[PDB]
Parts: structure tokens; C-alpha cells; sequence
């Protein structure tokens, strides 16, 4: 009844399981965020027991991963965890040789997409790719289990016979609170008179941002149409694109926000054309806001938007097609309706976070007592 959830971020916990901690602390557990300090750290804080760390995220420097990872066997340690749930690459790997070494019986990890070292393919990545692989084969070995929110991925490893088809257990998506995405109770941000055309991102390239306002530039304005974006830049990094481009385009720039349930129901249509996901929540907030999705035709993107079904897909790299699937949208209501429609009957269905969290708990069952 001690349960850790690691992450690098606290955006993942208080996204993505925070529904999971939430049904473990109604029943009576201690539920810890563990997570580097952020913007979400104090309100996390009021609801489970928040422990911080020190975490250099992207650094590959071996000496900084191995110190960072020590003294987090120590963080970890102090916590006297019955279970630690981890998620994504570094709190799957090194959260799991630091959860293992402070003496944690059960570790379950999780994969959400597969990310950058997927995408690029220069000589540097794919040796890199190699390592944390067959880093994967240890890690796995001593974890007990693990989730994938897509299939994808779970075939992808086990094909590398990285982990035990035994282990691996199929969670699609992190799940969305339908009742709180419900576009009866939501009242619509005011973006003006326009059908909007709606990314929600960080603003990666791997997330297609410059597809995004190269079509912005193409249909330039069709249909009375207009590109919105949110999400934040960075300045001084190589994978993200700074407010001066994000703010430079004929995209309407409106930063980090948080009544996203108010800007899909203003939106017209929401893209998505990443490189590579996992199971895209934006994608889902969408769908439960019966709202259609236009989105590259990549990993987690193809298993989030069936086409023709609940949105289209587009070809990934290609601001063409990317525009000329919101053209058939803005060329054709009833279509974008019905697509969006399906959307909502679909999460309703399949992908609300709390069917979603009672699935995880399930696993923690087999391991210890809740
Ligand atoms: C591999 C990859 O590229 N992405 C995956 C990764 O996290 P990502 O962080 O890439 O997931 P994402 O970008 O889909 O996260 C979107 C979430 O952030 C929220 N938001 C975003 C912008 C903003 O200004 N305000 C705001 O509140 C939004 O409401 C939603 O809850 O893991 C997720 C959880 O399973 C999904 O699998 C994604 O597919």
C-alpha cells in the first residue's frame, strides 16, 4: 500500500497517472509523485506525497547518469515503496537499476511511444538506440511487468526479444476524464468567427510544427479557416522551434494554457502530424470533444485515428497533404461532424481514464495486496 510513480516529468504524472494514483489513494494507499521539481509540484503535493530529485533529462554523459541514478537509489530508498511504477526511457531504465538496488521488490515500467532515437538515424542514434536496448534487456529482466499504451511498440520489443510476451501487458492510452472533456458542459474560448484549426504540442519538430505552419502557409486562410497553436517553445534547443517562429507564421500563437476543454470546443478540427507517438492524448481530448483529427499516418497517430473512422491521416514530413487533408474537412462539414462523432463514441467506449486506472490497479494485484 506504499506505491512510487517515477517519472522525469512531473507533466507525466499529473497527465497521464494521475487517474491510476487517484483510485490507489480512494482505496486507502500511499501514493508518492516522484519527479523533478516543475509547475505542477505544489497542487501534486496537496493530493499524494510529493519527493523531488535532481535530473539532468536529456544528458547522455555517463558520469552524470550514473551520479544522478545513485542518488536517486537513495530518494527511493528512504520511501520504504511497496511497488514503484515507472514510465518512459530513463525512469524505465536507471529508475529501475536505482529502484532494484534501494531494495524494491515489484517494479512495473511502461512505454508510451518509442521517441526521438526512432526518428533520427544518423550513426550517433542508431549505436545509441543499441544501448539503451540492450540496456531494455536487463531493465525488463528485473522489472516485473510492463505497460504499452499502443501495440506497436509491445510487438516492436518483443519482436528485439528485449522482454517476455509474459510481461508485457496492453493498456491502450493513458485514458481522458470523458465527463470533464464533455462538450455539453464546456463553454467555447473565443478565438473569433473562424473555423478553427486547432495543434495542441510542445513545440518539437518531432511533433510536426513546421508542417503545421508550412500548411498554415499553403491554404492561407481558405475557408475562412485559421491556424491556432498551443503549447510552449524553447530558446537554445536544436529539437524545438522558439517563440519568434512560433509567433512569425499565419499561425495565431497563444503559448502553454490549461482550459484545453475550452479550446478544442472552439476548435474546428485538431492536427496532430508527429513524427512518432505513443497514444497521442491530444488525440483523445479531441475525440472525447467530438472533435475530428487530422494526423500523420506514424506510430500511435494510425492506432489513435483510424481513417475514415474518427479522423484522417496524412503522410508524416509533407505539409501538402497535411493541408490538403484540412481542406477536405473545410471543404465538407457533415464529414468532419460524423469523423468527430465516431470520436466521442469511441473514447466513451474504449478509453476513459478510469476503466483505464482500474486496469492498472489489476496488475499491481498480482504483486501486492491493494
Ligand atoms: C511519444 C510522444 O511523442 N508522445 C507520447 C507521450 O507524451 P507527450 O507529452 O508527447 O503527450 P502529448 O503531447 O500527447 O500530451 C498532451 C497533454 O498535454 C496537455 N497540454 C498540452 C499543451 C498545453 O499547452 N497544455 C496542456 O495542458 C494536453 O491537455 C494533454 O493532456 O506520452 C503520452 C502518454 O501516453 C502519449 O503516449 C504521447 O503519444
Amino acid at each position: 500500500a506504499r506505491i512510487g510513480f517515477l517519472s522525469h516529468a512531473d507533466m507525466s504524472i499529473h497527465f497521464f497517472r494521475r487517474p491510476i494514483m487517484q483510485a490507489l489513494k480512494d482505496m486507502g494507499h500511499e501514493v508518492f509523485a516522484i519527479a523533478p521539481k516543475g509547475n505542477f509540484t505544489d497542487e501534486l503535493a496537496k493530493s499524494f506525497h510529493a519527493v523531488t530529485y535532481e535530473l539532468d533529462k536529456a544528458s547522455l554523459n555517463p558520469l552524470t547518469v550514473i551520479n544522478n541514478s545513485k542518488k536517486l537509489s537513495q530518494i527511493l530508498g528512504e520511501l520504504n515503496l511497496d511497488l514503484l511504477q515507472t514510465g518512459a526511457h530513463k525512469s524505465n531504465v536507471f529508475g529501475t537499476f536505482a529502484a532494484k538496488n534501494a531494495g524494491i521488490k515489484y517494479v512495473i515500467n511502461l512505454v508510451e511511444g518509442l521517441g526521438s532515437f526512432y526518428i533520427d538515424d544518423d550513426i550517433k542514434t542508431k549505436a545509441v538506440r543499441f544501448v539503451m536496448e540492450s540496456l531494455y534487456k536487463i531493465s525488463f529482466a528485473k522489472a516485473d511487468a510492463c505497460v504499452f499504451v499502443n501495440n506497436s511498440d509491445a510487438d516492436y520489443m518483443i519482436s528485439k526479444n528485449l522482454i517476455d510476451k509474459s510481461k508485457v501487458y496492453r493498456i491502450k492510452s493513458v485514458g481522458v476524464d470523458t465527463a470533464k472533456f464533455d462538450p455539453a458542459i464546456t463553454q467555447a474560448v473565443d478565438l473569433g468567427e473562424k473555423k478553427v484549426i486547432l495543434m495542441i504540442a510542445r513545440a518539437m519538430w518531432h511533433k510536426g510544427v513546421r508542417e503545421f505552419y508550412e500548411a498554415a502557409e499553403i491554404l492561407n486562410g481558405y475557408k475562412n479557416c485559421e491556424f491556432v497553436f498551443v503549447g510552449e517553445g524553447f530558446a537554445g534547443n536544436k529539437s524545438t522551434a522558439d517563440e519568434s517562429f512560433l509567433k512569425g507564421g499565419k499561425v495565431r500563437y497563444l503559448g502553454a494554457r490549461n482550459d484545453i476543454p475550452q479550446l478544442l470546443k472552439a476548435s474546428y478540427l485538431l492536427a496532430l502530424p508527429s513524427y512518432k507517438e505513443g497514444f497521442p492524448v491530444t488525440v483523445l481530448e479531441a475525440m472525447s470533444m467530438a472533435k475530428a483529427v487530422v494526423a500523420s499516418d506514424v506510430t500511435g497517430c494510425n492506432e489513435a485515428v483510424k481513417d475514415g473512422y474518427n479522423g484522417l491521416l496524412c503522410k508524416v514530413k509533407d505539409a501538402n497533404d497535411l493541408a490538403g487533408k484540412i481542406k477536405i474537412l473545410l471543404d465538407d462539414e457533415e464529414l468532419c461532424a460524423r469523423l468527430g462523432a465516431n470520436g466521442r463514441s469511441w473514447v466513451v467506449s474504449e478509453f476513459d481514464e478510469k476503466q483505464i486506472a482500474k486496469r492498472y490497479i489489476e496488475i499491481y494485484r498480482k504483486f501486492i495486496d491493494v
